[PDB]
């Protein structure tokens, strides 16, 4: 029917970078992961490129509100991450580059 594997366990930033730079993903690939040390917080990771360095990976912290949900920019927040992911799929609207497709996961 349909599956959503854009979210990953408490993976490390180095492990998330190895999964992105890994052979399979490409520019536009994004993934979410919960904090490791500072539990309760989230961390987003997307793929980006530079005309100077080249292939790179961006990481945006995701904070929560006392009475809300999760937000990255002090403009618009989201009660859920599923709504922020969809919004990010429609356009960056804050990010450097809109989202394309979620990390790969096929067996």
């Amino acid at each position: 029917m349909e599956t959503e594997e854009w979210f990953f366990k408490g993976i490390s930033r180095k492990d998330a970078e190895r999964q992105l730079l890994a052979p399979g993903n490409m520019l536009g690939s994004f993934m979410i992961r919960d904090s490791e040390t500072t539990k309760g917080s989230y961390s987003l990771s997307v793929r980006d490129y530079d005309p100077r360095q080249g292939d790179t990976v961006k990481h945006y912290k995701i904070r929560t509100l006392d009475n809300g949900g999760f937000y990255i920019s002090p403009r618009s927040t989201f009660s859920t991450l599923q709504e922020l992911v969809d919004h990010y799929k429609k356009g960056n609207d804050g990010l450097c580059q809109k989202l394309s497709v979620p990390c790969m996961s096929s067996k």
